[PDB]
C-alpha cells in the first residue's frame, strides 16, 4: 500500500465487523458474508464517514470553518457531513434537491432531513442539482463573501481523496477474510467513490475476487466512465496501477435514484426478517436485490462465497414510510 | 477479580468489542466541566442500545432452555422490543410483543414510524393492549396462549430488567473501569433509570470496581420513592447471584421526566439539540435527552458530589426521534 501519506481524522477507530449471514446463506443456498460499514459511531453511521476522514482532514489543513456539500433531501452523505461539522465546531451548509418530486411529509421533514435540523445545518434549496460542482462553487463564493472560510465536499464525497476511505476498507476486508472461500463482492455504486476505492484496494489485496457494483442512479454506460476515472485517479495518487475491469449491473434501480422498487423493498424485508439487519430503499436494498438476482440468474463468475458491503442508509426508512 | 462469577453465566456475543468511551470537548467547553460518554448506542444490531447487553444473557438463557419464541412487552416506541425482535430475527426465533400506547397519542408517526416500523421488518407478532397494568401477569397470560400453539416461549420482562438481564451492565462497568484506567479519574456517572436493570447492573459493578465514583440515575418514568425500591431489589438480586454484597446507596433524581414516561419536555428537547449541535451525537426525547437534561441541571445547581469528570452512559434511543416528529 504505502497510502498513509494523506492526513486523516479518526472517526471510526476499530475495523467495522465482517460477519457471516447463516440464515440468508441457508435460504439462498450460497455463503453470504457482510461488511458492516453501517455500524460506525457517528450519527447512525454509513460509508460516507470513511470518506470524510480524509476530506475533513484536508478541510482543516486549509483552515476552513465551514463545510459545504450537496445532495437529495434524504442524502446520507449530507447528514454524515452535518454531524461531523457539528462535532468539530464547523458550520455546515447543504444544497438540497427533491429528486423525486414528492410532497410526502416524511420525505420532506423526517429521516435524514430531521437530523440536519438537529445538527443546525444551513439549508439551501435548489430546483435541481444539474451541475453540482458548479452550483457548489457559487454557494461557496456567496458564503465566503459573508465572512466564512468554506471547504467544498463534492456530492457523495466522491473525489479521489474521499475514495481513499474505501481503499482503507479493502485492507480491513483483506485481513478479515484470510480465514473464507471468497469468490465475489457486491456494493451499491452511486457517486462511485466507494466502488472505485474498493476496486483499487481489492485489485492489490484480493485479485481473485470479483467486485460487482450495483448501480442506484445510472445505466452501466453512464456509470462505468465515472468509476474508471476515479479508479485511475486513486491509483495514480497512491503510485499504483489499476488494470482491473469495472463490473456493473444496472438492472436493479428502476425507475430512478431515490425511488424504491419492489425487489429493493423485498431485499430490505428479507435481510431484516432472516438476519435482523436493516438495509435501505435507496441504496443497500437495491444493491442486495442485485446480489439475490445474481444468484437467481447464475450471474457471478462462480458459485463461491459472496461479500456484501453494507454502506448504510437505514435512517431513510423513516423518511420513506409510509410512501413517497 | 471480584466480578469473576460473571463467567458462570452463559452469554451470546451481540456486541463484540467494548463500545467507545469518548471525551466530549465541545460539550465540556460549554458546561465548564469534563464530560465523557459511554457509547452503548453504537452496537451492530438494529440501531443499537443498552438493551442489547441484557439480551446477550437473556437469550442465552432462552436457548439453554430450548425456547423457540421470545415474548416481551413495552410501549409502541420501545427500544427494548425493537432490539428483542431484531435478535429473534437474527437467531430464527419467533417473537411476540405486547404493546401499549403510554401517552394516548394519535400521531401517525408515533403509531407507525420509528421503532414500531422496524418491528414489522422483523416479522414481530404484535399484540396490542389497553395498558400494561400488570406486565408480568399479562406476559404470562400471553405465554399460555402461545404455548397452546405448540411454541416454546421465553418471557422477557419489560426492559429486559431481571437480575440476569442486568449482568450485561455489570459487564459494562468492567469495560468502563478498564477504559478509564490511567486515562481519566471519574467523579460521577449518569444514566437514565427506567425498568432499572441498567442502573442496577452499573451500581453493582461500579461499587466493586470504582467505589469512589458517584452513580446517578435520572428517572424517566417514576419518582425517587417509586423507583428506588425497584433499583435496590435488582442491585441486591444481582449481588447475590455473584456471591457479592452491595452496600452502596442508590442515587436518583426525579426532576427531569415530567409530565411523564414517553412525554417530551423542554429541557429534554434542549439537551437533544445541544448534543446534536455541539457533538454530532443523537440523544432521544424519552430517555437520554431527559437524563442529559438532568446532568446539565446537576452541573448548573451543583448537585454532584464534586466538580470532577462526569461519564454519561449513552443507552441509545435515537430511532424514537423519527416517531416523535413532528409532534405527538
Amino acid at each position: 500500500h504505502h497510502l498513509t501519506r494523506f492526513p486523516r481524522l479518526e472517526f471510526i477507530g476499530a475495523p467495522t465487523p465482517l460477519e457471516y449471514l447463516p440464515r440468508l446463506s441457508d435460504y439462498l443456498g450460497r455463503e453470504i458474508y457482510i461488511k458492516r460499514d453501517d455500524v460506525t459511531p457517528i450519527a447512525m453511521g454509513g460509508n460516507k464517514l470513511r470518506k470524510l476522514e480524509f476530506l475533513v482532514a484536508d478541510a482543516l489543513r486549509e483552515g476552513a470553518d465551514t463545510l459545504i456539500t450537496a445532495g437529495a433531501i434524504q442524502s446520507n452523505h449530507v447528514r454524515q457531513t452535518a454531524a461531523v461539522a457539528a462535532k468539530l465546531g464547523l458550520h455546515c451548509v447543504a444544497l438540497l434537491e427533491n429528486p423525486i418530486g414528492t410532497t410526502a411529509e416524511n420525505y420532506l421533514t423526517n429521516g435524514n432531513r430531521l437530523l440536519l435540523d438537529l445538527f443546525n445545518t444551513q439549508i439551501e434549496m435548489c430546483d435541481a442539482l444539474t451541475d453540482p460542482d458548479a452550483q457548489l462553487q457559487t454557494l461557496a463564493t456567496r458564503i465566503e463573501a459573508q465572512g466564512f472560510r468554506p471547504y467544498v465536499i463534492p456530492v457523495g464525497g466522491s473525489s479521489a481523496l474521499g475514495a481513499m476511505g474505501y481503499v482503507e476498507s479493502a485492507l480491513e476486508i483483506a485481513q478479515q477474510c484470510e480465514e473464507v472461500g471468497l469468490s465475489s463482492v457486491v456494493v451499491a455504486s452511486g457517486s462511485a467513490g466507494t466502488h472505485a476505492g474498493l476496486a483499487v484496494g481489492l485489485e492489490h489485496l484480493m485479485p481473485d475476487v470479483e467486485l460487482i457494483g450495483v448501480t442506484v442512479s445510472r445505466s452501466v454506460a453512464e456509470q462505468k466512465p465515472k468509476v474508471i476515472a476515479l479508479q485511475q485517479a486513486i491509483a495514480g495518487q497512491l503510485a499504483l496501477t489499476a488494470t482491473a475491469d469495472i463490473h456493473l449491473w444496472d438492472d436493479y434501480f428502476a425507475p430512478g435514484y431515490g425511488v424504491p422498487n419492489d425487489a429493493g423493498m423485498e431485499a430490505v424485508k428479507l435481510l431484516a426478517s432472516l438476519e435482523g439487519v436493516l438495509l435501505d430503499p435507496v441504496y443497500t436494498g437495491k444493491a442486495m436485490a442485485g446480489l439475490i438476482d445474481g444468484i437467481s440468474q447464475k450471474r457471478f463468475n462462480d458459485d463461491g462465497p459472496i461479500l456484501f458491503i453494507h454502506t448504510g442508509g437505514a435512517p431513510a426508512l423513516f423518511a420513506y414510510h409510509p410512501h413517497v
